[PDB]
Order: C-alpha cells, then sequence, then structure tokens
C-alpha cells in the first residue's frame, strides 16, 4: 500500500506565488504521465532532490 508509486527524478521547478512545485517523472511511467506536485510532497525526498540540484548546478555552468 505504501510504494505504489515512486519519483524517478525531478524533471523542473516553479513557483506560483512564490509557492514552489516540482514536475516529476514516475519510475515505470512514460512522460504523458508526469505531474506537477507541490513541494512538500518531496521535501524529505533527499536523493531526488539532490540530484535535481545537480542538474541545476550543470546547466549553469
Amino acid at each position: 500500500g505504501e510504494d505504489v508509486f515512486e519519483v524517478e527524478k525531478i524533471l523542473d521547478m516553479k513557483t506560483e506565488g512564490g509557492k514552489v512545485l516540482y514536475k516529476v517523472r514516475w519510475k515505470g511511467y512514460t512522460s504523458d504521465d508526469d505531474t506537477w506536485e507541490p513541494e512538500i510532497h518531496l521535501e524529505d525526498c533527499k536523493e531526488v532532490l539532490l540530484e535535481f540540484r545537480k542538474k541545476i548546478a550543470e546547466n549553469k555552468a
């Protein structure tokens, strides 16, 4: 009941009136299934966050 779905990775982020959302790729699903999630859903996904921060840093320089 606890692991029905898994985040593969954060694809991108946004704010909407200052509040953070993440666009999520669900492991085992296609890009048609991607969703926007509020930050509080991902805030504790440490590895997922590290990987997204790395992708930000890499696209910076």
